């Protein structure tokens, strides 16, 4: 039981060709982890993380990363590391937690997510949503921007991600996004599309979200053996059924990322683990104040690192 530091579940974007493949030669059980998750959905999850054929289709992507997320986490307690005090996951990776968390078996979540994924991609014909980073501007700032330029009528944008102080990620129609990014400039700000078509967080997510809360209604959640800080809120649910309110709201509602961050400092944490491919939330993390260190755990020497620093550390 690790008192100070957090592990934290990366979500789409995070995926790349080739990943955990070393440590899979390593330790038989990544392979064990992809072929049990492959079983649950009647197609080859390795295969797709290996060749990318298809990796970057959310469908895909979603199933992929959490497997990978968990056959790392499992790879972690095998090898001795310690419970982290909190989980908090990034959109997808909330499910990750979640599974990490025995709220949910693996098998349940990555068909769960393999359906989220297949919804998000069919929630608005190909090319009339978007997603963009809007850089150094206030969260309060970027909401403001986003609801002047939806109140034009030309469609809907809003903040979909609070990644940190400065990093507000927004959602919506191509056009108002675009609108937004143009804004965003013209007042000094710094403004990147991102090499996504579906605009999650935001509203135009509600209907995919309907949809998607029917087949979650129905699935099996336990509440979590440790405590899961979720997106729509920074909040850790009382209930089940607080934790299964707050998935319901997921998807169409802005992840609050930096508040999330804020809330694990506020109660001592210190260390972070990004228990997934990439270094997305460790550089996230690195920047905060009362973080020590953040550590990715993607290979055979960032694994026994990433162990042995924690264990001094508590």
């Amino acid at each position: 039981a690790a008192t100070k530091t957090a592990f934290v579940f990366p979500g789409q974007g995070s995926q790349k060709v080739g990943m955990l493949a070393e440590l899979a030669e390593q330790f038989s059980g990544v392979g064990q982890t992809f072929a049990e998750a492959s079983d649950a959905l009647g197609f080859d999850l390795w295969h797709i993380a290996q060749s990318g054929e298809g990796l970057d289709q959310t469908e895909n992507t979603q199933p992929v990363l959490l497997t990978a997320s968990i056959a790392l986490w499992r790879l972690w307690l095998d090898l001795g590391g310690l419970a982290p005090k909190y989980l908090a996951g990034h959109s997808l990776g909330e499910y990750s937690a979640l599974v990490a968390a025995g709220s949910m078996s693996l098998a349940d979540a990555v068909k769960l997510v393999n359906l989220r994924g297949k919804l998000m991609q069919n929630a608005v014909p190909q090319g009339e949503g978007a997603m963009a980073a809007i850089l150094g501007l206030a969260d309060d700032k970027v909401v403001e921007l986003c609801q002047s330029v939806s109140a034009l009528g030309q469609g809907s944008v809003e903040a979909a991600n609070y990644n940190s102080q400065g990093q507000v990620v927004i959602a919506g129609s191509t056009a108002s996004v675009q609108q937004v990014m143009a804004l965003a400039k013209e007042q000094s700000a710094k403004a990147i599309a991102l090499p996504v078509s579906v605009p999650s967080h935001c509203s135009l997510m509600k209907p995919a979200a309907e949809k998607f809360a029917e087949a979650l209604e129905q699935t099996a959640i336990e509440l979590p053996t440790i405590p899961v800080i979720q997106n729509v809120n920074a909040g850790i649910a009382t209930d089940v059924a607080q934790l299964r309110q707050a998935l319901t709201a997921q998807l169409y509602q802005s992840v609050q990322w930096t508040r999330t961050m804020q809330s694990l400092q506020d109660q001592g944490i210190q260390y972070i683990v990004e228990c997934g491919p990439g270094t997305v939330l460790s550089n996230l993390a690195k920047r905060l104040p009362n973080i020590e260190k953040a550590f990715s755990i993607d290979s055979k020497s960032k694994m026994e690192d990433a162990l042995n620093a924690v264990l001094v550390a508590a």
